């Protein structure tokens, strides 16, 4: 249930708001992927021009 | 920890791939976020333009 990252063991299960759940779960839907997590790499991913840029 | 949706109930809590992990925690750290859910909401809003394009 813990990963190593640069800053210290973290829990791998996050908590969502409601209100960013909802937004979470209407994306995952659209994007069709099964496991929560991919969708999540899919944002990291297609944020990239914002991470970018700080 | 559960939320009600049109398409039933689903859970608050999302479990992260090791690898999914290690690169959203070095992104919520980038951020300056100490809430990993508002990263999460920041990824929505940097994303608008890639998820306008789902059909």
């Amino acid at each position: 249930s813990k990963v190593y990252t640069a800053k210290g063991i973290r829990d791998r299960r996050v908590r969502l708001s409601v209100s960013t759940a909802i937004q979470f779960y209407d994306l995952q839907d659209r994007l069709g992927y099964d496991q929560p997590s991919k969708a999540i790499e899919w944002l990291i991913k297609a944020a990239a021009a914002a991470i970018d840029k700080l």
